[PDB]
């Protein structure tokens, strides 16, 4: 009865979405460049309705019943396609109507992710995707940001050998870590760092790659000593978690160790020794393990 209902309803709302993304696909592979340009103009989200179609998934995603019925019809990829074909289309533009449609795709996919082995993988194993995903971190929307940080940081958390491998493949890191530094809102730092934390500890790749990135280690170093204006512990905890993965690198290239010098990293980790928080105190004694230049105890804390 009402089961059936809510697949219809699910199922009419995928349609529509993906009805449109077969147009932009045949337009994308099909149209060639040149040739009788008015017969086959670029397809517009809006003279279609997409948003609100997008808007109405996104909100049925916070519904558990809802997210089943999607995941029985393939929502998860349909939403992806329609998002990276749209980011492909446009690319980085500032119209409120394609941010929108991107956040409210972006959201339905979090929520998607989140907790779920399966979509978790196949959002990754969709690489056209995920290099539509990363290039939002460029957006000058910020909320456009935290929502895509935030579908970054389902994929990151307990990912398999294949989606790590994306997830590096795609260049995240870099893209998140230089997101990190222009962010002005502490709820996209957040979830930007937690990102970040998971990714620091992939491979060495990744830890290379975040201590590359102008300005990085500095801001790390800065996170120490943030001053959360909600009272949380969570820049600090995240930041000195990404600092502690790649402390290790860090230790062989006296560049770095100079930068943490300069800024006085040793001096606030000794301080972070008194934290009343685990994580806080775990992230500086392997920190400080790894600067200092058979096993440690740091696997045991």
């Amino acid at each position: 009865d009402k089961r059936g209902r809510r697949e219809i309803r699910v199922l009419h709302l995928l349609e529509q979405i993906r009805a449109y993304c077969e147009t932009c696909w045949e337009w994308q592979e099909a149209h060639e460049p040149g040739m009788d340009q008015d017969k086959n103009p670029m397809p517009a989200p809006v003279e279609h309705q997409i948003c609100p179609a997008v808007c109405v998934l996104m909100k049925l995603s916070f519904d558990e019943e809802h997210r089943h019925a999607m995941n029985e019809l393939g929502g998860l990829q349909a939403i992806a396609e329609l998002l990276q074909v749209d980011c492909e289309m446009y690319g980085l533009t500032n119209d409120h109507y394609s941010i929108t449609l991107r956040r409210y795709a972006g959201m339905a996919l979090t929520n998607l992710t989140f907790g779920d082995v399966a979509n978790k993988a196949t959002l990754c194993s969709m690489k056209g995707c995920m290099r539509a995903l990363v290039a939002q971190l460029k957006s000058e929307s910020e909320d456009l940001q935290q929502v895509i940080a935030s579908v970054l940081r389902n994929l990151s958390w307990r990912a398999d050998v294949n989606s790590k491998k994306t997830l590096r493949e795609v260049g995240s890191v870099k893209a998140l870590m230089e997101c990190a530094l222009e962010v002005k809102k502490e709820s996209t730092l957040k979830s930007v760092l937690s990102a970040l934390w998971n990714l620091s500890a992939h491979c060495t790749e990744n830890k290379a790659d975040i201590c590359a990135v102008d300005g990085a280690l500095a801001f790390l170093v800065g996170t120490l000593t943030y001053r959360s204006q909600t009272n949380t512990l969570a820049i600090i905890e995240s930041g000195g978690g990404i600092l502690r993965n790649v402390s290790s690198l860090i230790a062989t290239n006296e560049d770095h160790r100079q930068i943490l010098r300069e800024n006085n990293c040793l001096q606030t980790l000794l301080q972070h020794l008194k934290s009343h928080s685990l994580t806080i105190v775990s992230n500086a004694c392997g920190t400080l393990w790894n600067l200092s230049a058979d096993m440690g105890a740091v696997s045991m804390l």
